[PDB]
This record gives C-alpha cells, structure tokens and sequence, in this order.
C-alpha cells in the first residue's frame, strides 16, 4: 500500500511556497496529505479487521491524482509556456484557503455568522448547500431509517449493506439524486460488507453497491427498463446487466468502484473536502487523529458541515481574528475545467492556448455535475461579463420546493420540505426574458410551448451526477440525466451532437476522453435531441409539461416521441423552412422597391403609401431578425406577423405597377 | 446601578468565539462592555456631582438589550431552528470590526487616506456622512452658537438648558433633520440641567428636553398646528400638549427619555459607534479611561469622527498593517431589520421561515430612519439584485444642497453650504429613467405631473427619524415626515395602509409593533395617502411642487386638497378606468380580429389595410401594458394613444363588415 | 547630490502613521527611500567609474518629486480643506501595498497562481500587462538582438549606445509603441554612453537618446516628415529638428532627460514600481543590497514581473500567509489625475471643490498614457456608474493582434503574435452596440462609414506615450498618438478645441500647463479635428479604412482630406443641416395637425388615417431624436427615412384639406 506516483514524486521533490515564502501553494497542499495516508494504511479496519483482503483490488486515489492529474492538467501543463511546459495544473480539484489538515483552523461556525446575520442564515440554512453533509439522525425524509428500503421494499437502503449508522461519520447528499457515505475513519465509503458488519470486523469487504441512486430506485424499475429496451435494444434489465456498475440490490449502484473487481482507497482530504466539505475545531493535529476512527467524536467536535457561510466567505470572515473576507465566484465546486486534446486540434493558431481547448469533466459519457462555471466559459453570457451571481441568489440556492405525496416508500417521506425534494429551484436574480425582450415577447402569445419555461427548451438535464454509466446512451438524450446544462445555444443540426467520444476511444461505449463539442462560433451547444426529446426525472418543468417528447415518459401522443435527432430537425424545420422563405421574400421585395424609387416618379400619395407600406415590413423583419427563433419561439404569431408583411410587399408591388 | 439583565446572563455564560477560536462574535462584544458601565457608575457627574438623584428615572440600555433584544430578537431566534431556536439574534445593532473599545486600533483617519485619494475624499468631506460628528467650533451654519435660539428667539437652541460647549465631547446631526448630544464622559444626552449647569454640578439632572429638532424649531409653529389641527383634531398646539414627548421649549423634544419621567442611561459603546461612529487613537486602554471626562483630551486625541473612509473600508483599508480592505453594503447602519410575529402569523405559508415576517425598525408608528436595507429587501428591486450602490454614489452621499437665504433666525446662518440646507440630494448612478424608459416616455408627455420627478410619487418621505410620535398620524400622512421611503411600489387601494398597528396594540395611537404590510407579491407598498397627500418639510420635490396635495402644504387649490385615502382612490379611477376600459376593447379587438382573418375572405388591399391597422394598435397596447400605470403617467397622452387605437379597430370592423 | 527639498523636508518632518499606528501610508513611503539614494550616489557607475561627470546635467527625481509634486498636488492640497490646506496630495503616483524597498515580501509569483488558475493565467500571460517587463533573452521579435537596428539600418537598436545586455536589468515597453531599460543599479535608463562601453566605466555618460520609438524609427521616415511639413511649416525633418527631443540616430529618443543637456537621475523605486513593476524574492535587505549591480544575480532572485496577478490582487491573494485578496480598480496605473488651476478659476462655481478642476496628466501638450481612468472621471459613463472593467476583459487586455508580414527590418521578426505586434485589441465584455442601439441600428445601414467601428470616431488615438513633443501639432490633431482616448462625447464646432495650453504657457508650444477643456455639461469632450482627421501609426481600425481623412496618411481622394477643424465642421454641417431642416418640418407638421384636429371635424375613417400618419411620423421623430447624431451614423437611411415622415405630414395635410 502507497501513496500515487504523482504524489510521491512531488513528496521527493516539492517546490511548494509555504516553507520559502510563508504562503501556501499547491503542491503545499500535495505534501501535507502524507500523514493522513500512513495513518490510514496502519488504521483502517479494512486493514486492523479484514487483513487488508476485499474482494476487489484496492486502488489508492490522493491530492497526487485528483488535485493535479485529473482533467488531463499534465497534458495542459505540457501544452503551456508556463515554467516551460514543466509545471502542474490543477483544473478541476483544489482548495483556496487551508485544507481539513490544519489545526487550529479560525472556523467559527454557521450559526455565528447567523447571530449576526439571521437572514441570510435563513435562505441558507433551507438549501441543499447547508444539508449535504449530515450526520445520523438528520434524515427526517426517510424517517431515519438509513438501513431500510426508501422506496419499495425490493429496492435499496441508503446504507449499503453491512453498514450500520455506528460507523459512518456522514452522508453526503439528499432524496434530489443520490447519497454517498463517509466511515467513522474518513475514508470515502466505495465498499459493502457482504455476510457480516464493519461494526464488528465480520464477513468481507466488497468493493461497489456503496451510492444510493434515487432515480434507480423509484423511476428505474425494470418495468421502465423493458419500454426502453423496445427503443435501446441493449439497455439492461435485470440487475446482472448493470455489470460492474450495479451490485446486490436496486438502488444501490457502483461508484468509485467496479461491483466486486476494484475500489478507490480515499480520504476525504484527497477529494471530498474541496466540494462537500467539513471542519473540526481541534486545537492541533494530535486530537484530530485521536478522534478519527470514531464517528460520535468526530461529530461532536464538527464545527462547520457542508458549503457554510464560511466555505463561501472565509473563516471568521471579515470579523477581528478572522482570515479575511471573500466573496465565492463559484468556481471552487462548480467549474471543474477538464483539458481535450481533440479541441486543441481543432486549429493550428491554438498553439500556445490550451485554455482554448478546455471542456467539462465528463463522467464517462454525460458531463459532470459541477461543471456549471466550465459550461458557462465558454457561452455569450461569459463573454458579455454574466457570472454565477449575475443569475444566481447566492444563499436561497434550493427554493421553495416539496415532498411527492403520492409516493409510498417503506421509508420515504414525503413531508420535510426541500429534504423530501426530487427538485431543485434555485433563486434568481435575473429570468430569461428580462435580457430577452424580443424573444420574450413573441413566446408571450398563445401557442405550442407558450406555457414553457425559456429554460424547459435551453437548460436540459444533460449532467451525469452519478456516473451511471450502464444506462448512458447519449445519442437518446437519456438517461442518466440529473443536474442541469449550462449552455444555452441550441444548434439546430440533422446529426451533430453536444457529447462526443474522444478520438482515444476504441468502443463507443468505453466512456474515453468525452467532451463537449464546439460550434463556428467556438461554443459549446446543445443539439436538438438534448433540447426536445431527453428523458430525465430530475426537470420539473418536463414533469408538468408531459414529459416533452421522450418515448419513455412522455404523455404525448406516440408521434410526438421523438426517437432520433433528424426527426426533431424535421420538426423544427417544417417550422423554419416557411419562415425563413417568407423572411427572404420580405426582404427581397424591400429591397426590389427602396431602389426602384430612384427608376419611378408616382403621385405624391402612392409615394406615400410605398413607403408606409416598406417601413412596416421593415419592422417585421427586424423584430424576426433580433428574436433569431425563425418560428421557434411562437409559429403562429410569426407566420401572422410575416404574412402581414409580404401583404403589405405585395400592395406596394402592385400600386408601383400602376406606374 | 447595573447593567441590563440579558448583558449580565451573557456576561455569566458568554458563548463568544475570542478565546476559544480567536476570533470575536457577537458575544464577546456584549461582554467587553462591563468596564465600561462599572467605570460611568462611579465616575458619571450624575452620580459624583448629583447624587445618582435625578427628575425622572435613570434607565440603563447596554449592548445586552440594543443588539440583542431590539427587533425582537429573541422571538425571531425562537422561531428558527437555528441553535435549536435557543440562540441570540442581533436584528438592528451590530459592529462588523473591533468597537470603540479596543486599544490600540489601526485607523490613520480620513485625511490619510485622502493623501493618496484626494478625488474620493473631495465628494465624502461635503457629505453628512463626514460632518454627522463634530465638535465645538465646527458649527458655522449657527455662528458657533450652540446656546442660543437657531430661528425664532421663542425656540430652542442646539444644546439643552444647563449643557455647555466645555462639557459635550460631540454633537451629533445636522439642521437638515436634528441635533443630539454627548458628553464629555461618553454619555447619551438624555438630560438637561435645570436651574444650573452641569460643568458646575448646580440645578437638577431633568429627563428628556435633549434632541434639538429643525422641523419643530422651524416648520410646525403654533400657527401651523392650529391649521393641522382643523384636519386633525387630536393635534397638540401648546407645548403642554406635547407631553412626555416635549419639554421646556418648543424645538427641544425629549428623545431616549419622556420629559422629567425618564432617561437612557448609555455609554456611546452601546448604540451609537454602530452608526455615528468616532475612533480615538490611545495605545491603550488605561489612556482612554485617563481622557474620558475631558472633552479637550478625547477631542484632541479623535483619529476618526463620523461615517469616514475607514468605518466602510476598514481601519487601515488596503495599506500594509491595516486590518484589510471591506466595500460596505451599508446594512450596519441602513438595514434595522425587525422581527414582526403579526407578519408570521398572518402568513401560514411563512411557517419556519421567520425571514418573511422581518419589517423595519419602527420609531412608534413611522419606519425609523436608517432602515433603507430592511424596506428595500422586500422590493422587486431587491429581488432582481439591486442594492444601495446600484443606484447610490457611495461618496457623494449629499450632493449640492444649500441653505434657505430666506429663513432670519437668532442664529442660523444660510450661507455655509450643505450644513446649512434642510434637504438632501445624494449623488445616483441611476435615474428611474434609466430603466424604466416606457413610463419615461409617456411621463414626458406634458401633462398634469410632468414636470414631478418618479421618486415624488413613489418615495415619500414616510420615515421617522426624531421619534415625534405626539405628531404621527400616520393615516393621514403625517406629520413626523424625515427621511424618504425606499419601497417604489404604489398600491392602489381605498382603504388598505402600508403602516399598521401589531395585535399587541390596544389603543389607535400606542404605538406598540407597528409594522410595514406585504401585498399579495410578498413585498412592501406605498399606500395612496403617502404616494399623493403626505405632509412633509423635508422633500424638496414636494416644496417645489405647491405642497403636492398635503392639507396641510398644497398651495393647491382646495379641491385638490386630499384629506383621506378614499378620496385620493377615488381620483386615481377617475383616470385608471376609462384607460383600462378602452385598453380592454383594443386588446380584445386585436385578438378578434386577428381570429376572423383565418377565415373571413378580403380583397388584398382590405386584408392588408385590416392587418395594418391591428398592428397600429398593438404597438399602443403594447406601450400601455409595459407602462402598467393605467394613466397615471400621463393620462391625457394614454387616452389619446388609446382613442386612436380604438379608431384604427373600428376601421378594421368596418372593413370586415363589407364582406359580412 | 542628495534627494529632492520636498522628500527632505518630509525626512525632516515626517507625519507617516508607521511608527505610530502601525500601519504604512504615503509618507512613510517617502521616508523610507533615503537608504537606496545614499547606496546610488556612492555606488552607482556614474559615481564609481565616470567620476559623476555627465553631458547634460544630474537632476535628481525621487518619490518626494514623483509622489507629492506631480499633477500640481500642492495646490490641489492649498486649493482644500483637508489638513487646513496644509497636507499633501499624490495625484499619479502612488502605491497600494508593500513598496520594492520591503523585504521579504509574500509574492509567490505568477505562475503559482496559474497552477490553480491555469484559464486566467494563459489569457493574462498572452498580453502586455504580463510581458512589460523582460530580461535580455525574452525578446524573439527582434530574434534577441537588442543593440542592432529593429527596422531599416540606419534607425535605432532597442538598447543605446554603449548599453549592453550584460549591464541592462530589464527593457521597459514593446514593439507596440516604445522601449526602455533599466541598468544593473536599478536606475532608470535616461542616458547612453558615447565612445565606450558602460561595463567597462569606459567612454562618457550621454544624457538622453535613451527610449526606442517604433513610430519614429518604423513610420516616421524623413519623405514622411516631409510631407507633414507641407502642411506643418515647422514640422522636423533632419535629425537635427528634433533637437532636445532626438539624440544621435532616428529611433531613439531622448525621454526623462534633453539630449546632452538634462538626464534625470531615478531608482526603479521612485517611480517605474508603480506601474511597470517587479518583485524580488530576497529575504531581508542586504540580499537585496548585495546582488545590486549585478543584473544576473536580480534576474535569478526575480519572482513577478511587469504587471501580474499578484500586483492586481494582492501578495498571495486569498491564500494562507498571503497579504488578503484585492480586485484592482485600475487607478494605481490608469488613472494619472493632474490639477488644473484654469479650470478651477474659470468656473467659480467649483470653488472648495477642486476634485472638480482634475485634469488628466499631460506628456507635454498631449494626454499621457494611463490617463484613462482621470478621462473617463469626466464623462457620462463614468456618472452612470460604469468603470474599467465594466467594459475590459482585466486578463485579456492585449487581444489577438500579430505582426506584420510586409516589414523589411534588420532584426524585426513579425511571427511572435502580440510582442511583434504593433496594435492592442483589448477583450470587451460590452460593446458600444449593447448599450446603444438606436445608434447601432441606424450604423448598420450601408452607407459611408458602416464598415467602420463606434470607436474609430468615438475614441482617436489622442494620447501621448512618448512624449514626442516635437512632432505635437494638436490642433491639427498629431503626431505624437499612441493610445486611445476614453471620453467618447464628441463637441461639434468649428473652433473649440478638446486640448489647451495652460495661462501660464507664454508660447504655442512651450507646452505649459496643457489640460482638457470642459463642455457646458462639465464633461471632457473630443473635437472634429481628433474624430474624424487625426494622424496616428497606432490605429488598427484606422489602418484598415484608408487612413480616415488624415492629410498625411490617408489614402481617400484629396478632398477627403481635411486639414483643419472649421472643413471637418462644415462637412458635418453638410449632413446635419439638411437633417435637422427636415426633422424641424416634422414636428412643426405634427405639432401643426394636431392643433387643427380638435377644431376640425373628420370622417371616421379620413381621422383614422390623419392620426396613423401623425402616428408614423412621430416614431420617426422619436427615433432620429434618440440617435442624436443627426445623420452622421447614416446620412442615407436618416435623410430617406425623414422624408418618408414629411410624405406622412403631406397625405395627413390633403386629408385635412377636404374640411
Ligand atoms: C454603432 C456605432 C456607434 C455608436 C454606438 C455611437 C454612439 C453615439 C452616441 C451615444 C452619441 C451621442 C448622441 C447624443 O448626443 O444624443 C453619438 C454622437 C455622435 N457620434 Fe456616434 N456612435 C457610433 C458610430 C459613430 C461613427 C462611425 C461616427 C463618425 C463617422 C460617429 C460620430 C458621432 C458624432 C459626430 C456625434 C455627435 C453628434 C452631435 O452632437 O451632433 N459615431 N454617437
Ligand atoms: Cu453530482
Ligand atoms: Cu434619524
Ligand atoms: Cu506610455
């Protein structure tokens, strides 16, 4: 057992700043996490209890791998004129201000910050941010029972199977998409216990069926998984066609671990406590590690849980002894930058700019939640200044959603506000139309999709928050679709897709080197299956407008199921087709009369009337231009508009005859 | 003597984070403030001169009661779940850096950061912010008379009877609202002296008569009540009238303190280095207790006096040894939030969200002053990420405001710039105008109001900044009219008021938990009354205007004098519903029309002239409906544009009727 | 030799607040120079090996000089009522943190951050802010060859005469406008030596001829001098003309010194720490003392240079150890306010208000460099709440520009993309076009100048980087233009100018007291002069439209040329005229129909047709009057569309006229 290479190499030959300059640096934050790895080696039960021996190999995964490896960082840093193409990049993981490793840390807690300011304590504290790390017996939407069935009694416990709530310091997340666990050791839960209980030392360690999944467990019976085989011919089934990514029960999927064949070994400082973090009040390291291996200990002395006040702002804030203020631009958890080389590619004047060639992370086949702020990037809204907060009410992060009542779960429970929540509805400064006017205006008249949000069409589910790759068939929009696109343009294409496979990718499905593709314009997009057809049970807007087109939840008639891209194309262009030929003509016609009135004299009041006539249909034509939807937006009152318009061409063509 | 019982419950069990983490919360703030009380027990004139004896009841308000308990505090942490609804809430009054208490503190003073940013100190130092703090001799808009009569020689002057210049470390405020006083021993003046002067110890410590006010010494003469009280007949003329509020002369209201009934007793710790802030330069905390008593010592040693650079920046800013850089969001002086459990209880959706029932700090029944923040959080404005200095110059607080040549007082001096005015006029980033273009246009079409500014409408000057609550009358609009409501939403109702009483109110005029209502969009509105026929001295919109509508101000004619809320509703759908009437028609004209060409066959040119003429007329509609005034940006202009629609719709029918 | 009276008498009398408060303001920082000026006079090479014998005179410039005097700070302090009028006041020239005389520092370096920050580091290390600073080796656009001519070889080298590599610390500047040196003393390059080499003590010490100019050496050729002669009688022709101003060969000026006269004598911490700055790594003072003179050993211990993250954001940023995180505002390097004693006493209204008689600073008769932010102070958009980065990207402040393919040169190499470049295109986050859309509407009509950009006629090349005062001619708006002028409201006359002389200035050109007037809104302005026929080599938009209508370098037929304010105004006049005449008949039309329609009587729907007409010419009107620009965004579509208006007036007036 050790540590990664690149960990260990760094450790031989560290040039951090925190030693020569007083300053804490990255590879500050690479060095420091040796302590915790031997102790984890001699420490952990998978070692004192079970002789080291799981079924599944042990692969170890630290700040070496995530912090500086991931994302492709030593291809960037090869690809840059930075320290000669020898440094590091972090692109996805990495903190700001001191790791979970320092003590004394100046943290004073949540609810400090609350005494102070209690409003904001309030928004805040009603959100998935204040909630996402929490200790046995805050589960109140499951009746906190972390051992029972959620949903129906065939179907999984948000523990994994051999694990009591007596050696699990936290869950990480909620009901909305998934839960992950933490061991009373801090090691990052990617394991079961089959025929025994960790509790106690008993039966044997096996790798994956550790990550609840809330859409496997209520939405995915098999039932559901038949209809969709009738249009994926290969989706699984039964629970053996899950492979490597299922396990013992439904519901209970394999994260950071292949079911049986290999497991990551990881603390929660290599990875966890950059997005889901945690701090003890331990004065020096001596009690920080006297207490580790006991969950109630470790709880106690816990003085700030999830993305508090002081993640965001600083620990003590701006308060006399504190560490400074800050104001979070997000990018710490939401960003997650991830390097292609195939974009790099993409043109010769790239030389010098791997910025240029920067995508998302990708779990496996779907862009990964957190990647908002790497989406945005590369949008119109980045370039025109918008950031997270532009749009975002950076504390009120969940809204006002609930509960489903019609759902009878043997432990489900349907009553605790956002915590019984399938949703999410963030609160927001700016909507759609208060920048769109034009486009707002013409979806505002009564027709098709005039009910939908701007977003149903613009932000589909497309993020992968669980890595459910056994059912990622991304061509199908579907369906592993959780958290929500970033992006925007829509591309109106017969064929090109958002999500491709890297040119290293030797199986369509082998999940290599996926990233999002760019447009002329040098954007990332989404394309029309995405936008119209995607099957999802994260997106409410969908869930209360019949399920859009998905032929496996929509409510529609079977001839709006949209099965494949060039079918929505043809949907979309037997709207666009008409207008856009209108368009032309319109245009055509005001052209064919502005210069004809240099070639002709008319009577003083046809003149008039010409004129008149092509100032209107100028109008018309500016405001299609500006909306840019061609009929998208609203075809009836298009089609009205420029049919009044080519009248009018037409009246001024036939009083310019008369002449 | 002693401080207040939830100071010394803390002071017993302090949960703070200075020792335990190093780093201080609230807490440890209420803490630090023993000394200081144990100090102004034994070494106050009241007590080592006057024998703690005093007409009217000495009453003590530490830190323990104003940044705890105010707001109702404790009622807003019991229905959280915060700390298991068991914690503290510091609703109004809280510091974000070191108070006036720690020594040595890192400010350099305003003057240094000017060395290096002259253009930003230029705009502060001619603001209110700079001046809200000054000594004996900085008073030029009196002649440097703080003893004798401002105005009229009947009135009163700056300082109470028996409070000399030697003795008041500072004055606080200004002639465009009011003045108070602090002594040279740090306390609150609450108190005059009668029959005597207090640098003597002669003559009797008296409750209240303490708070010079400008609208009082000035605007409500005995003349101008007796008007006000033809409207209002529980209007108090003669000075007995007055009260508790009042005192030995008119001017000089009693404030903290009812007249010869009783007083705050308060350390400036306690409440005002929150807002009108000083910092003193000691290396230590033994220099501070040596100066303090004489005002000559703290004066000279005064580093920092009012709102200056440092107290929104940051003692020392961004400068190497400071104790780093801050952009202030002004909610340490401009929020005042406070809990209304009536706003809970009235909402059941509000359930464990005690956020939505917070109101402002009420003084008696009118929004006090300094409460901006809490009104503007439950505004659309808010709500789309607008705050203070979106709209606000942060420097240039004042703007160029000057005194009234015509006013001949004892004292008063007219020529000393924006110290002497009675108004105010900060500099803005953005104009209404800016973003609300449609009600710009159609507001420019000459007409009734056309030469009003938006904020005349829709930020009257509902907030209390002296507490007069003997003249607050608050459904008439009047008469203790300070400071401008930042709240822009004009409700539209005969009867509905933007103040209201709390249930615990068992008399009209009691003042007990009076509360801002929410409207059915969850936020604050500007009733009717406020919006038209408020009485005010302090808007110059208003005074430039003929009075507006005031009963009491308009130089209006009679008729349109609104004495109440129906009357002036009465007036707004006199012009709201023929427009909203005719807009209805021509919307529904449209709509109709549009639907008969899908089938109705027309010659070309009729069918062009049809779809022409519909177009005409949604460009009005569309106008008007994005206006969202329904006249009362412009009515005669809105008609028109209406009239006209109304013709191209008829035009339209009549085309349609030929085919039939 | 010894240091200014105005820093000896701060020596003398120091009111700092270091000692006493602990904290560091702008007195301390006079103070604390008086060690680096005692170790110069006794070991700088002037001293040690050329006996302080120069041709020109010594004149010694420190921070008292820089920091106090500048931008008439002491009557800008006499002028307020700060400190009794007895204070000091720093105009241009100060600094926010830690000054280069302080050791150690807590700057990690840029690269540091870049390990984190890999995005914003690959946009900001392709721009100027990152390359201003430079050793001997980092200059491939020149293929390194720093002492031989850039561009034909009879004009000058980047380094002087008797500068080597070996002794030059850094260069200053870029191919874009100029250069500079600094030797291995950290004294600022105002001097070459003739007849030897500086690192041999051999030859004379030579007062100016210090500061390569890429206009002169590249552009400014002795036929194109010739030609402006013909239209500036007293324009330079040999080098000889140029006299104080020039130095032995063209290309190389003489800047902070008058050839042969006058060289200023000035550490790097006086003055170019300001906004060309860099960070040494040393821990203590003597380190720093000790690698003095030694340009290798400073390049070595060298952790920021020019204009990096940490300059903006503080030492370390947000990190632990570091200083606290700053978001620059620009004003350190930007801004440059200059007191105007004219403009205080031509307008007594501002008296006790002397922020309001600000200035910009004036490179003798022209607007310096940097002067932006003191621009833009007097301007509608800065009232409006708009600053430097509500329109510039703060990162990517250079843009893609390249070199240029047809330049013969000994040294020049066009290929290293923005260090061959002669341009800037700084990245915008807001166009004028976002905000201004009834002008963009009304400029994207086809027509004389559509092609062309808002800011080629908004915002000309009026400012001095070089100080060039030789070739100012300002009211025939050149030829000392480098930078772009951030005003934007454009006066429109025939004699108004937007540059003065002082009162104090005795002849046209003694260059005394220059400053900008102000309109009768109070606001900086631009002339037709500038707007329209301007003479600039630093002007892409320019370059790429024929020259604009500069007598000297456009390519427009001769009548296009305009060689005074009073043509341009008339050519103006010949648009607006017309315009406004018809704009006028509009209203009085509609103001004139209106009157009558409620003493006339109508058929239904002859009034129908009267008010639609009306109705039509008053969106015309509104719109015309919204551009405000009156034909001079689109002449054609303004003149065609008002005459549509009156054609509307005329058929409402043969209706009216069946009363
Ligand atoms: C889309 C590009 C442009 C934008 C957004 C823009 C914007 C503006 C604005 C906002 C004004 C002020 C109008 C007023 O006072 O109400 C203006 C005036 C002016 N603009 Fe432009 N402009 C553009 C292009 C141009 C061009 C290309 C030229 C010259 C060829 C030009 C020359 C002027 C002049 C001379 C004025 C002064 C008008 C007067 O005061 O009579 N502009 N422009
Ligand atoms: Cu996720
Ligand atoms: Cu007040
Ligand atoms: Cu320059």
């Amino acid at each position: 057992m050790q540590m990664t290479k690149e960990a260990r190499e760094i450790i031989a030959h560290p040039k951090g700043t925190k030693e020569s300059r007083g300053v804490i640096s990255l590879q500050d934050y690479i060095v420091e996490e040796q302590a915790m790895y031997d102790w984890l080696f001699k420490n952990h039960p998978i070692f004192t209890k079970y002789g080291g021996k799981t079924v599944g190999k042990l692969v170890v995964k630290d700040r070496g791998e995530e912090w500086i490896e991931e994302g492709r960082g030593n291809d960037f840093s090869k690809a840059s004129k930075r320290s000669g193409g020898e440094g590091f990049s972090s692109m996805m993981y990495r903190v700001a201000r001191n790791s979970t490793l320092q003590y004394p840390n100046k943290f004073i807690g949540p609810e400090k910050c609350g005494e102070c300011h209690p409003a904001q304590y309030e928004t805040w504290s009603r959100s998935r941010h204040a909630t996402t790390i929490r200790f046995p017996g805050e589960h109140p939407e499951v009746n906190n029972k972390l051992n029972d069935p959620v949903f129906d009694k065939d179907t999984a416990s948000i523990l994994p199977q051999g694990i009591t709530p007596d050696v699990v310091y936290c869950t990480v997340g909620h009901i909305r998409t998934k839960f992950g666990f933490f061991d009373a050791w801090l090691l990052r839960g990617t394991y079961h216990v089959e025929g025994g209980l960790l509790k106690n030392g008993t039966g044997q360690i096996v790798a994956g069926g550790n990550q609840w999944q809330r859409t496997w467990a209520l939405n995915l019976s098999p039932e559901v998984a038949k209809k969709i085989k009738k249009w994926v011919p290969d989706f699984p089934v039964t629970l053996e066609e899950y492979g490597d990514n299922g396990g013992y029960v439904r519901g209970l999927a394999s994260y950071a671990a292949k079911y049986k064949k290999s497991m990551s070994f990881q603390a929660s400082t290599s990875y966890c406590e950059v997005c889901h973090p945690w701090k003890f009040d331990f004065k020096n390291e001596s009690e920080f590690y006297a207490a580790l291996g006991n969950a109630k200990e470790l709880q106690k002395h816990t003085i700030s849980k999830g993305v508090s006040c002081e993640e965001c702002h600083g620990a003590g804030g701006h308060l006399e002894g504190g560490s400074g203020l800050l104001i979070s631009n997000c990018e710490r958890c939401h960003q997650r930058f991830s390097y292609s080389p195939d974009l790099m590619r993409n043109n010769p004047l790239n030389a010098g700019k791997p910025d240029l060639a920067l995508s998302s992370k990708f779990k496996s086949m779907g862009p990964g939640c957190g990647s908002e702020g790497s989406q945005t990037y590369f949008t119109a809204h980045y370039e025109k200044g918008m950031r997270c907060a532009t749009c975002h009410d950076p504390h009120d992060v969940t809204g006002n959603v609930t509960g489903e009542k019609g759902i009878k779960g043997v432990s489900y429970n349907s009553e605790q506000g956002y915590l019984s929540s399938l949703y999410s509805k963030p609160k927001l400064k700016k909507e759609c139309t208060d920048c769109h006017k034009e486009q707002a205006y013409i979806q505002s008249k009564a027709d098709t999709h005039s009910k939908n949000s701007c977003a149903s069409c613009h932000m589909p589910f497309m993020m992968s928050c669980e890595n459910f790759y056994a059912i990622q068939f991304q061509d199908q929009a579907g369906f592993d679709t959780q958290r929500r696109a970033h992006i925007w343009k829509i591309d109106v294409d017969p064929a090109r897709k958002s999500l491709v496979a890297g040119s290293t990718s030797k199986d369509p499905r082998d999940g290599k080197d996926w990233h999002f593709e760019r447009n002329e314009e040098g954007r990332n997009f989404v394309d029309l299956m995405w936008a119209c057809a995607r099957t999802t049970w994260a997106d409410k807007d969908q869930a209360e407008a019949k399920g859009c087109h998905s032929p496996v939840v929509s409510e529609l008639k079977e001839t709006l199921h949209f099965k494949d891209q060039k079918q929505v194309y043809n949907e979309v262009m037997g709207w666009q087709t008409p207008v856009k030929d209108k368009f032309t003509q319109v245009k055509v016609g005001i052209q064919g009369l502005y210069s004809l009135l240099e070639v002709k004299k008319l009577a003083p009041s046809d003149k008039t009337r010409v004129y008149e006539l092509i100032e209107k249909a100028q109008d018309t034509v500016d405001l299609i231009e500006k909306d840019g939807s061609w009929g998208m937006h609203g075809f009836k009152y298009t089609k009205q508009r420029l049919d009044a318009a080519v009248e009018y061409i037409n009246e001024a063509q036939r009083i310019m005859k008369k002449s």
